[PDB]
């Protein structure tokens, strides 16, 4: 198809796409490997906030008791989160705090979730929980100052509409939990932004009921959160993998758009919507995450997601993750943009490529976005999602582009099934679970995008680009003005160099 | 032609090719840019020695006088070589010291060489020159230890057979300068290895006569040094460039082979031969240095030069160079393997590819070298040197390589006119002289070798590679055992992932 | 009194004292904090080996069971020890491997030890344990090379004579565990050094019985391991401390001596003796560890312990530890040489000071060690251990040292109750449990030794040092050659500078 | 002297004292050593601007001709200043540009200044000099953008009232050069701040005459610049030293104040005054720079200089400097805050101490400055400048400070003749010209300030500090609130640790 790019544009592409990114549990942030991947992510994409589970779980170790004279008394150990949040602020990223799970010494029952056994029961004593929240938020303000902590966000719990994350999926108990948390947070400082309900899909009446619980009972709410995946239940499991079919990306966009409509009808029509988890599959052992398809699929969501929501947070930035035990191989289906040994997966490159876009929107359809940057240069990202099996399945794109600058330097970066894909080459190596240093460096070189460059002289103030994208390709194309300095090199003749003309 | 690679090899490919590398003047080693380049060269190519001019020239500033009690007395200022030689040893490289040029306060005349004005006249007092040599050598021993300094090499002066480097190209004055320096060095310690005569090509009788001089007067000598280039004097000039025609690589190898024979017919038949400079062109402003042709040309030399000499030192590791003034553009025909902003030029990847070869030499002709490493893997560099003008001129090559290892992972890296080639992309950018940071990063990215990988199974203990090499391509092919772990992934099926089979 | 230092010494002070250092459990090696601590320790102290628990425990996560073709089969996950052992080797340290504790899926019972719950029961199947040992040692050889792995050591289990560490303190069942482990290690490669019984003090008949067991059933043993502490059982507890009284250092040296003699009477008289754990207190929450007293105590051990044993491993290099939960304040009584935030405790300086000592032992008594270095310089460590309460309690020492110089430069470094002691300043700060960054930097600053320097000219070939050591001071004195260059500064007069003479 | 420090102050202590710092010539900024020093200075004292000579001198290399056809034509080589200014900005410092000296290819005559021979003659053609300024200023805008370059400052020449720096000290010829330069800069962009006349002391009529010339003839001026020193001509020289008597600090402040009054009476009454160089001695080989006296002298200036001027630029940040050849010894009387090897001099610590001061001024006299900061802590810098000879000469200072905070933590840092003084210890080592790495590390350690800390309890709402300062001491005293956490450590008893009470 032939697309004619207009010279200027009315609308502005937002940075909503990189507002937030997900993570494995906060206690894993103590790992050097974790910080390795986070530094890479902050250099090449730079997210504003980071969101995961386990702030209050026992590895991070904040809530204890502590026998004094003859009675159990609370003790708040900030050793670990002080280091964790410090390490975050040093990398220019703030916590999108999630309060959870339940500390053991505060839990009412035995039910846990994950390999790491986060306790998912309500607190035995709601006043002890309140006091925990006040202690934690108060500490954060003591350490980092009120101005800093006022920029953070505070979600209460996680997926209370699923039985695995909250006892009996108890709607009313969660609302009580929400109100105690919300009010405890405001009691420390009224500007702090608290929100919920952090639910998985399939049950959006919870968002209607949540916002009505808060209206009726005058309970604070500053944002709404929901999670969004497109995978069905596993159709085949091995001992290490879940395999799942996926709905197309418009299904996710519809989810975003549907939840925003439910907010617009509610008694709090102005509330921000934060999609605090999203990916194709919701399982950390689904190999789909390691593929070019995942990138081409996510590219579509990056292009449009921000039209409906204030943020959507890719779960996750890193394979440093233990919800289903320690990764059993290098490419093991983890959620991360970044694989162990800081090896970028195809999806990472899609973010990177979006990070080259300018604020000015020239054109956008279901397979491309075209922008103008301040300097006058064009930056476009194009993608060829093909969810069906088969080879070939190429897509041609004909881009007529307005530009006054008489010559143009075009730099294209590509990742697809052949290039920027460490997963493909890892198969060639024999799928080493625990590869050598040298196999890993080779995987790191191969994981880099394939670059091609050209110079093109304009005809009639317009350039034509013929772009062939192969199956599940995502590509960045930057088009810059050539200020040719050749004529300053007086006498220059390449033909005077052996072999050249 | 079909190349049958034997499974075993008797001969051993020596590491002579990276004994020593060349540099711009030692005062330039104080620059941060210099040290960035050397760090990159030492990580990707481990050179043992580094050889350049200007140890005794005035920017380094060792030789001074100094009015004390009505008398002009020597002062030896080691502030700068201390720092320089320290930085060398920290990067695991030792100085192939070159004694020169003439300190101004000790010069007999006015004649200089280069924009930096190295003085090229005899010492006004030969006893003060000797005292200089003794104080410097002694200083090295006091600072670093006798054992360390004893592993160094000491070449005396530079190209005395050229009027530009030595007043009148005075043979007997040079032999005298050599003699005073050689005895000065030995008087500090008899195991310090001293040599000469450091001549350019064109007059090899100087080697014959030099050794007859040392024989008659029993002047200590421990190696013969010589420089070797294949460029004719320039046939065109701009304010910016010297352009030169080149003879083929066989011309240089014959120069090596000629000088070795001359040492064998002499009264010191066993002397080591160090070619302390080599490249295609001897001009630091000949663009040929920046091209893929240079890379293929030199790969020929890296493959065989060690057959005839103990070392051959590429002039130079880096464009940090001022013989013909500060560089006037990013790619300005400088000698270096690395360009400003630490951008590898194509020749750098030739050195890097040779660094991947094993000790065991399995096969070699005029266009390839195939080797076996200690772990049984195969490693070959192939080049397609085309000096003639024109397009295409591709060379197909057929390989029959034995490996009992029944499946194989092949990693190929290529640098040619299209890949690994910053120069090409600089030109497409309009030859920016002083590029932006953004342009430099793109040129760095494009400067990386293109990588192709495949898996292949052996039929009958053997693999057959059909390889295509474009114009002036150099390429590294590594062939590793696949230890396939796929069977341990029970129930793995890529066809259960969206879009894959 | 007065000490006449002899100019020459017969004896050598051995490097035994820094052969090995202890660590918190291996899974903690994944922390950034841990690795910052190791780097500091490896730069300032030369440790060769690193010994700790948890290798086979479930955080590191090697042993898993996995359902394949309808049976429970072993899966060995090397993801984490690959990264751990990689990071050890990159910092020039190798594992003193300790095979333990019991993986949960292989345990025969439910008894655990520590906050992190390592299982302390026998394996439910000894053949599976064996296959576990074999798979781990084989994986090491595969990744690191057989020559690398042969330099390691392999301890079997931990304190099997203590009921907390091993079911019933079952002697005969530990011997069985040793045999199955030792024969499995030898089956992989016969050079691999294996030993035990890794007992705590109080029941040294276990060494005699362990060696008689290995003699009678021809079981491979390459060393005897043993733990040494001087602390009585805690006489007071708070919710975060154990306080304990200590025996003097001679008690530890006698423990070393008495165990060595037991080896020499047994059927393996020549076997190496590795004290794989030692410190004053055996509790990771006894504040004595954070004090100048600890450093004074342990310096006496460093000075003599090598006389009796091949190695004695200070438990531990770092407060990065979790046996009794996450540290509840900055200085919490941890074992570490280094405190969180890379703050060196006084004991760390004791090790640093011993790292400056020379080979040649000139003199030693129970309060000093005086040595000569290869360059002729003198290095001495002195300590004033004072276990009794009160102020003052100084030791005046007089040293008559010979030197072959004529003028000398004396650099003294000191750590005591006032200087190089962050615990004291932490107290002055109000004992902040979770100090700010600003406070931490102040604590690091103040943690640095105090330095005093002087020049002193000899008389009659000799130097008379008067030295005052304060309560529990450890101090380094280096006496070096002055090569006065003042005479080359002709006309120099500090009296011409404003205010000076 | 008993000082009662008020609770609140009406005035602000300005940041003018670290607005700018001086440097050796801009070409030396290419040195790794230089950037090591700049980084350190920028980490501990964050200066905003850096001011030095030689931008247009031929080592940096900007101006060349360049034979084309048969005519000499201008070529502007931006290779080196691009690297220099990039490195400045990456370290958060901007150029206070000084246009000079004269490029040889533009020079009218052959007179030069310094070891490095900057040419101090007018341009042969003022149109060529204009075309140079336009090319340089324009290139700066092209690379860094117009907003950034407008924050810089542009001074014309150096000390044109001194015959050494400018042919004949020709007043009218400098005004002509100012006019051509100023108009040139303004023709690129009118908001660029240009000024002069950069004079040395002893003839302040030049400032009057400059400003009248600019008013009458409507030449752009945006600031006045002037240099200030207090050293008399040398009374003794050696081959390597100038020794000079110093006027007291009142003389410098009186210089500042005098020039400010001349501007206030001029036709441009409101012009900023920048003192573009200042120190005690004006000679780069006067040992006084290396001393504690220099530090105590400069502190009075840092305390008050900002009263009269908009900036005052300490000449220099670093001993990396070649005006009078390469440093002949480690401490050689160089201008730098930082000695070679990154060793801080006593004067460096003065600046670091001032960098801890708060904005709100509580109390100031001629020997101390006392401030409050945002968090409520008190920071004070005290100094005891003694310019006469003699030992002892201690100053007792009694501070009576208000705090209701219950108790306080006092951190004191001292640099004087005994502590923080590497010069003193370098002499003890026998004044090594070219010390070993090991002697250098010792001088670094010894160069760190001496720290003392204490907790003091508030009696009656007031803390009474008694501070004995030794001769030529400068010292920082921070007083913070103790939030005591001791009572949360229930049961804590240091008396339960061996030896402690
Ligand atoms: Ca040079
Ligand atoms: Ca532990
Ligand atoms: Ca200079």
């Amino acid at each position: 198809g032939v697309v004619n790019v207009p010279s200027n544009g009315r609308e502005k592409f937002k940075k909503n796409w990189k507002f937030c990114v997900g993570t494995g549990r906060l206690g894993l942030a103590l790992q050097k490997e974790y910080l390795d991947h986070l530094k890479l992510v902050q250099e090449k994409i730079g997210f504003r906030y980071i969101r995961g589970h386990g702030l209050l779980s026992d590895d991070v170790g904040i809530y204890r008791e502590v026998e004094i004279d003859g009675e159990m008394k609370p003790f708040y150990n900030f050793t670990y989160i002080d280091r964790i949040v410090d390490s975050y602020l040093a990398l220019n990223i703030r916590p999108f705090i999630e309060f959870g799970f339940m500390p053991k010494a505060l839990a009412s029952g035995d039910q846990t979730v994950f390999y790491w056994k986060g306790n998912v029961t309500p607190p035995k004593d709601y006043n002890k929980w309140r006091d925990l929240i006040v202690a934690v938020v108060s500490h954060f303000i003591e350490r980092y100052g009120i101005e800093e902590v006022r920029t953070w966000l505070f979600e209460v719990w996680n997926e209370p509409n699923l039985v695995n994350f909250w006892k009996d999926a108890n709607k009313q108990e969660y609302f009580k939990l929400y109100e105690v948390t919300a009010r405890a947070v405001k009691s420390v400082d009224p500007h702090l932004q608290v929100g919920g309900p952090a639910i998985c899909g399939g049950s959006d009446e919870w968002i209607t009921d949540f916002l009505h619980f808060c209206a009726e009972r005058r309970v604070p709410v500053d944002f709404v959160s929901r999670h969004a995946y497109t995978s069905k239940a596993p159709h085949k499991k091995t001992f290490e993998y879940y395999y799942q079919e996926l709905e197309p990306p418009e299904d996710m966009l519809e989810q975003f758009k549907t939840v925003r409509a439910l907010i617009r009808q509610s008694p709090f029509p102005h509330l921000p919507l934060h999609i605090t988890e999203y990916n194709t599959s919701y399982s950390p052992i689904n190999p789909v995450h390691d593929t070019a398809l995942n990138a081409a699929y996510i590219a579509r969501i990056l292009s449009e997601g921000g039209d409906y929501v204030d943020s959507f947070s890719y779960w996750t930035f890193s394979d440093v993750f233990e919800e289903m035990d320690v990764p059993k191989a290098l490419f093991h289906g983890g959620f991360g943009l970044v694989a162990l040994h800081s090896i970028p997966k195809p999806t990472f490159h899609a973010f990177t490529f979006f990070n080259a876009l300018g604020d000015e929107l020239l054109y956008r359809d279901g397979e491309m976005i075209v922008t103008r940057r301040k300097d006058g240069s064009i930056a476009a990202v194009l993608w060829n999602l093909v969810m069906e099996k088969g080879e070939g399945l190429t897509k041609e794109v004909q881009l007529v582009i307005p530009v006054s600058e008489s010559a143009v330097f075009i730099k294209r970066q590509i990742v697809n099934e052949q290039y920027g894909n460490a997963w493909r080459v890892w198969k060639q190596m024999g799928r080493p679970r625990f590869p050598s240093r040298q196999a890993v460096e080779t995987l790191r070189q191969v994981a880099q995008p394939h670059v091609m460059t050209e110079q093109r002289r304009a005809t009639d103030g317009v350039i034509h680009l013929s772009i062939v994208l192969s199956k599940n390709e995502v590509t960045l194309i930057e088009i810059e003005q050539v200020r040719d300095e050749t004529s300053t090199y007086v006498g220059l003749d390449d033909g005077e160099i052996t072999s050249y003309s």
